[PDB]
């Protein structure tokens, strides 16, 4: 019964607000829409702005239109789109009236899209042009779908209503957005978002997240230590996908704060620096796969970045060395980190403002607790000991949609979620993520972490990107091996790469598995490495 080994989150600076997530969003955005010149979203590519006034008015119109159409808390809508200025209009609209929103990944193949909508069971589908065809090819197998609406069109498009013509079909005469009152409902039992889970074998799952979870996020995002201070005329640059929890709940919190969310979809070094300069960006929110595009640029000094105070990263490991280098080049105290799972709604470990520690992902957020347990007996471990990370609090998902068995396998009766990650916490209660548990390698009954070897590989100059896994061998079970994309203009050989690896490792950690040179390492949208795909590639090196 040792609670000295359970890391607890401090009390929030602000007490948790009442109301549904829709009510808190509506309140904040109405306030900002009544302040002249407030911009909610800016497309940095085409240089188009949308004010909080227009965004509020259109979200309210969508809420009333869906309500008049007949949607209520028994229904769900899908939002299938690349990032854009229109993404959050139907999301906010649905949140205002208690309709659950299921974002479907825009780059899903039709099979994965069918899975997502089979779980969410949407009545109405909001889809960009780029995604329409896939929706159609899937729609035949989901009779629950009664209405398809195009998001990035002003007129009807190819026989489908756009959000504007839909709204016009259902709004009453003389409707005034500022007299609209969002629906009230049980914030613990009404689902706000159904997100799709990642990483795990098999088809993704439906992660049901009630309004309560969004409300706790809205506590965090305006917290002076675990969030961002609400100061007028603040611009954020976001390059994170909106259908994913990392894009969803950061962007929602940014709206709660009245920030200006500046969007890039194609990431290039010079366009990034121009955008930071011209929009006076104070914080850039990134995934680590984008860092290489500017970490060693020579242009940084040619741009005025005096407004830039923060670079935040999330969704996957960020190299300590890359992070320290980038933080020092932009005069930053560090790269701010956030760790979360789709199943925890958002980051439940955040680097607190003013308390950076390089290589860590932060401390436990308010309302949450975290522990590290033994992989074989589940016993809680103590300081600086590695084990599985467990977390519990009011942003844990209510459960997987129609899958109670998976829910109970993930979350125990005390509410602890078993993250699947190896971590530890230090004397000051900072957490470090070591690796994914299902990606450890067994040399001779000793656990080798592929992330450590990757970081070492990544040190090298001739090595642009690396991914490590296990190649199967009847001796040792699996030997550790790599997949290496080299820097342009480099000659490195498998012999001298395994030798450089031997130079900074113990006995079992030696890369006795070889190297398979590649033109790119298989990553995900947030840049998690595809361990199954790396093992797959590690077959040509199994050949003779
Ligand atoms: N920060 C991190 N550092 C190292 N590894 C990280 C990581 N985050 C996720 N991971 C990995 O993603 C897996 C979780 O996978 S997941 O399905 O895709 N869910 C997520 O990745 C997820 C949901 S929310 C969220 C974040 N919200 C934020 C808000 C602010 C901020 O500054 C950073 C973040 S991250 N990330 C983790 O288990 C882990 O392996
Ligand atoms: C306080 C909140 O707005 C109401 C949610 C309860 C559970 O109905
Ligand atoms: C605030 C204004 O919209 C920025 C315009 C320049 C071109 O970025």
């Amino acid at each position: 019964e040792d609670a000295k080994n359970i890391k607890k989150g401090p009390a929030p600076f602000y007490p948790l607000e009442d109301g549904t997530a829709g009510e808190q969003l509506h309140k904040a955005m109405k306030r900002y829409a009544l302040v002249p010149g407030t911009i909610a979203f800016t497309d940095a590519h085409i240089e188009v702005n949308i004010t909080y006034a227009e965004y509020f008015e259109m979200s309210v119109r969508l809420a009333e239109a869906m309500k008049r159409y007949g949607l209520n808390t028994n229904h769900r809508i899908v939002v299938c789109s690349e990032n854009s200025l229109q993404f959050f209009m139907p999301v906010l609209g649905a949140l205002f009236i208690g309709v659950a929103v299921a974002p479907a990944n825009d780059i899903y193949n039709e099979r994965e899209l069918l899975n997502s909508m089979n779980i969410s069971q949407p009545t109405v589908v909001f889809v960009s042009k780029k995604g329409l065809q896939k929706i159609l090819n899937v729609q035949k197998k989901l009779p629950i779908i009664q209405k398809i609406i195009i998001m990035d069109s002003k007129t009807d498009y190819q026989g489908f209503q756009s959000m504007y013509t839909f709204v016009t079909s259902h709004l009453p005469p003389g409707f005034n957005e500022y007299d609209f009152v969002p629906e009230s409902f049980d914030r613990d039992k009404t689902i706000a978002l159904i997100m799709n889970s990642s990483g795990s074998t098999g088809l993704p799952k439906g992660v049901a997240l009630p309004h309560r979870n969004a409300c706790v996020r809205f506590s965090h995002c305006r917290d002076p230590i675990f969030g961002n201070q609400i100061i007028p005329d603040t611009a954020i640059l976001s390059v994170v996908p909106f259908h994913h929890g990392f894009g969803m709940f950061t962007t929602l919190g940014f709206l709660i704060c009245g920030f200006r969310v500046v969007l890039m979809y194609r990431f290039e070094e010079e366009l990034f620096l121009r955008t930071l300069q011209d929009y006076k960006i104070q914080s850039a929110l990134l995934v680590p796969t984008l860092f290489s595009f500017f970490a060693k640029s020579t242009l940084i000094d040619k741009y005025d970045l005096s407004n830039l105070h923060e670079i935040a990263s999330g969704g996957a490991p960020l190299s300590k060395e890359v992070g320290e280098a980038v933080a020092k080049r932009f005069n930053l105290p560090g790269i701010r980190q956030g760790y979360g799972l789709t199943e925890t709604t958002s980051a439940i470990l955040i680097t607190p403002n003013g308390d950076d520690k390089p290589g860590a992902v932060g401390k436990v957020v308010p309302f949450f607790e975290a522990k590290v347990v033994d992989l074989d007996t589940g016993k809680t471990l103590g300081v600086n000991q590695r084990g599985e990370l467990c977390v519990r609090g009011p942003m844990i998902m209510s459960g997987y949609v129609n899958n109670p068995e998976a829910t109970n396998a993930l979350i125990d009766k005390d509410g602890w979620l078993h993250s699947g990650d190896i971590a530890y916490w230090d004397e000051d209660e900072h957490f470090f993520i070591v690796d994914r548990l299902k990606s450890l390698i067994k040399y001779k009954g000793y656990q080798v972490a592929p992330a450590e070897l990757e970081s070492i590989l990544l040190q090298h100059p001739n090595i642009f990107d690396a991914g490590v896994a296990g190649l199967p061998d009847d001796d040792a079970g699996e030997l550790p091996a790599a997949v290496v994309v080299l820097e342009h203009g480099k000659t490195m050989t498998e012999k001298e790469i395994v030798d450089y690896v031997a130079s900074q490792v113990t006995t079992a950690k030696k890369l006795r598995g070889g190297v398979v040179f590649v033109d790119e390492v298989p990553k995900g949208l947030t840049g998690k490495l595809d361990a199954r795909k790396i093992r797959e590639i590690l077959i040509k090196a199994k050949k003779g």
